[PDB]
């Protein structure tokens, strides 16, 4: 008789299959009766909970692709397909199903087994030509918008997409598909055309991996064209017809290359998504469904797949971003037809269809300028080239181009101060020094050179009133292990008055908890650092923005949380003392630029805190275009930030009301103040309800800008003011000298200096 | 320069055999780099010169020293 887990399988998917198709038939009730049923009723998920021998079976079943049904055990995925035919692990089987009110009765031939309805596991039940066609078709049925069984998608598609794109660049595709097709229609064949096809598939095969290999499209077509020319009068041509077609659509994909496909297939697929969900949005779901209803009043099934599709838009939508994203992995000079679709894409007008628009712009600009690892190759050139490479080692003017770079260069430069040429080593490394402590005053810096494996730099500076003098140390290293065995010379050659930052490699990974926890427990295992006359500060810098690991304790707590991922001299300028009347917890967060703190009003022992505000504080330097770009990046950051602040609610809740945004714009745009005021108006206006759900009421920016007539960069701390209601007040000031001063209209709370701590209710 | 490790190993013994069974004479340009600014090309080039001098005798140990900073030392032992 049967096997239990097969039992669960054929159970789950029999009830499912019946219910899923029935749900369709229930839709067909509603559609003949003109009834606007809620999408959900089409019932992909079917939740079967079936207790055999005490262990409950917890399940969902989601139809995943027209062939394919997925049985989901507590969020597991096992995929079978049907038509009753069943396909399982071994082979094809025959099952019969008797259903009852409260018992589930499965007969598998002459055998019966019975289960009553009254944990954590997955089943392992598991060439380029079929991997391609198969995977592509499966994803386009997924991605027309059917729905999704589990979380794994955001991973699954990523792998899937690389197999596609990768096997699509692989110029052995036309060969594998023209082998396989022209072999499977080998008969019915005219040998002129067969000796032509079989020769030329064979020496596409021989000539693949040539530098100048293109498909001989025109050649095959022309041969077909001439003997079609002489078979034209004849009209005995329907064998010839199905070979001249079977050949013509395959050859028709392949004239413009592998990017013949990357244009065609994805662009079309894009408009497929686009068209569907653009017709979908014109007002609100109900009314829009009545206009959809009435454009094709008689039937709603194509529409229903549409409706079904926009239930999970974000799944589609994110992955659409993926597709464009790796397209832009190879965009830079694309085309009119595409840019045309892009200007079509920017107009998209709904909260759900909010990624694609930002993607449209981000693509259109990054198109105009590369900002990823390829231009990290370009900086390899700029940096190493810019070095002077002698005892001179003078590139101070270039250092100011680093400091007046539209592009932010705290990102990639750290990757280079550990290359392999000792003079340029030295140059690059000290420019890194200069760019770290440019805020305080450096009066002496000596390059050190120890044993063989360590490059040491020295700092010499003093305190401008942060909270007399001190030196510093930089070291460039390959693995943390070596760092802890080369330990003994760093403190070998070292009131602690030394700053110590150590650069390490190994590009930290999933285990952030045990990762830095281990790092801290390096300090508590060896306070030997403390025994060597104490160290003021230990920052571990792990490269890739390099992840900083701040350990502040000459005599203090081991590890510093507010400033993780950041260096406190340059970080202080985020005026973080303006909330000292608060209790703030540094939460590690994506968009790591954006450090968000949750604030409880700091009060004296006599009293208990009254305020509970969400603070989100960012830093801004992501590389006419810049200003609009600034806005766009702000929007992107806002959506991620609201994802993060959502995590912040889940993690800890206090129901904040007058949320704060702190923005430090470190670029230097050229613009006017009042079109800036309309632009930010357009932004804030553009986003409506979402603002009110989080009820974000306060935003602060600063931004150094300049005017090329003066070419002189001024700071303008713009502070944003909006309260309950969508009524919005924009506060613009001026910064005036010695403690900087907000000076304007008439605005309430007109004139105050800048380090104004935040009013506590 | 391509051959040399430019880690501390700087183990080009096979390439050294191309140097020592070179139809081409390599006393021409090799001098131009054994005083280049590059500690690796210093070390390598200089001791291969040694070896190309004393090919007649038997060399049983050769260690580079590196002192105060501005001096590159090779040691002969034979």
């Amino acid at each position: 008789r049967p096997d239990t887990m097969l039992g669960v399988v054929c159970g789950a998917l029999h009830v499912a299959d019946v219910s899923l198709r029935n749900s369709v038939s229930n839709f067909l009730h509603s559609l003949e009766r003109g009834q606007v049923l809620p999408a959900h009723t089409l019932l992909n998920t079917v939740d079967v909970e079936l207790i055999y021998e005490g262990v409950k079976y917890v399940l969902k079943v989601t139809r995943q692709s027209p062939n394919s049904y997925v049985v989901i055990m507590n969020g597991s995925c096992v995929e079978v397909d049907v038509h009753l035919l069943l396909s399982y692990d071994g082979s094809s089987y025959t099952t019969y199903m008797k259903e009852e009110v409260d018992r589930y009765r499965i007969t598998i031939g002459n055998k019966t087994c019975v289960f009553e309805k009254e944990h954590t596991g997955s089943l392992p039940r598991i060439k380029l030509h079929r991997v391609f066609h198969y995977v592509l078709d499966n994803l386009v049925n997924v991605m027309n918008g059917y729905c999704l069984p589990d979380p794994f998608f955001s991973s699954k598609v990523k792998d899937w997409v690389e197999r596609l794109m990768k096997t699509l660049r692989d110029p052995s595709l036309p060969l594998l598909e023209l082998q396989d097709i022209m072999t499977s229609v080998s008969g019915r064949i005219p040998p002129n055309v067969e000796k032509s096809i079989k020769k030329e598939m064979a020496q596409y095969a021989s000539n693949i991996t040539s530098v100048l290999c293109q498909f001989p499209s025109q050649q095959i077509a022309n041969i077909l064209d001439s003997h079609a020319a002489t078979l034209n009068r004849k009209s005995e041509r329907e064998v010839f017809f199905m070979n001249t077609q079977s050949i013509v659509q395959l050859v028709q994909r392949y004239r413009s290359g592998i990017r013949g496909h990357m244009k065609a297939v994805v662009m079309d697929l894009l408009r497929q998504y686009l068209r569907v969900e653009t017709q979908f949005q014109n007002g609100h779901y109900d009314k829009c469904v009545f206009a959809l209803r009435e454009e094709n009043k008689s039937d709603m099934n194509t529409v229903l797949n549409y409706i079904f599709s926009h239930a999970q838009v974000t799944k589609k939508n994110l992955l659409v971003t993926m597709l464009i994203d790796q397209l832009c992995g190879r965009d830079p000079t694309l085309t009119d037809e595409l840019l045309n679709i892009l200007t079509e894409l920017t107009q998209l007008s709904k909260t759900t269809n909010a990624k694609v628009a930002l993607r449209a712009r981000q693509v259109l600009i990054a198109s105009h300028l590369p900002s990823y690892e390829l231009r990290h190759n370009q900086v390899e050139s700029i940096f190493l080239s810019a070095i002077d490479m002698y005892g001179h080692q003078f590139c101070i003017e270039n250092l100011q181009k680093l400091i007046l770079s539209e592009t932010s260069i705290f990102d990639v430069l750290p990757n280079f101060f550990y290359h392999s040429n000792q003079v340029v080593r030295m140059a690059a490394l000290e420019v890194y020094v200069r760019r770290a402590y440019i805020a305080y005053e450096l009066n002496s810096v000596q390059h050190r050179q120890l044993k063989d494996n360590t490059c040491v730099v020295e700092f010499q500076f003093m305190l401008p009133t942060s909270h007399c003098q001190r030196m510093g140390g930089m070291v460039s290293f390959r693995t943390f292990e070596d760092f802890v065995r080369i330990f003994d010379e760093v403190m070998g050659c070292f009131e602690p008055i030394h700053i110590l930052n150590v650069a390490i490699k190994t590009d930290c990974d999933i285990e952030d908890d045990r990762l830095a926890a281990m790092f801290r427990e390096f300090t508590q295992q060896n306070k030997a650092t403390l025994v060597d006359h104490g160290i003021r500060r230990l920052t571990f810098l792990v490269a890739q923005f390099p992840k900083f690991f701040t350990f502040r304790a000459r005599d203090k707590f081991e590890e510093d949380r507010i400033y993780r991922h950041l260096e406190p001299a340059l970080a202080f300028q985020l005026e973080l003392n303006r909330m000292r009347n608060f209790d703030l917890t540094a939460i590690p967060c994506a968009n790591h630029k954006m450090h968000l703190y949750l604030g409880a009003a700091k009060v004296e022992v006599g009293t208990e805190v009254t305020d509970y505000r969400f603070f989100v504080r960012a830093i801004i330097r992501h590389s006419e275009a810049s200003f609009e770009y600034l806005q766009n990046e702000g929007e992107r950051l806002l959506l991620e930030a609201m994802d993060e602040l959502e995590v912040a609610f889940n993690n800890t809740n206090v129901r904040t009301d007058c949320n704060h945004i702190f923005l430090n714009f470190v670029p230097t745009v050229i613009m006017d103040p009042s079109k800036i005021e309309e632009s930010v108006r357009s932004m804030v206006m553009r986003y409506g309800s979402r603002l009110w759900k989080l009820r974000v009421l306060q935003a602060e920016l600063k931004i150094n800008i300049r005017l090329t007539p003066t070419g002189k960069a001024i700071p303008i701390r713009l502070f944003l003011t909006n309260e309950s209601g969508y009524y919005l007040d924009i506060s613009l000031y001026k910064e005036v000298t010695a403690q900087i001063m907000f000076q304007a209209k008439q605005g309430p709370l007109h004139g105050m200096l800048i380090n104004t701590p935040y009013v506590t209710k």
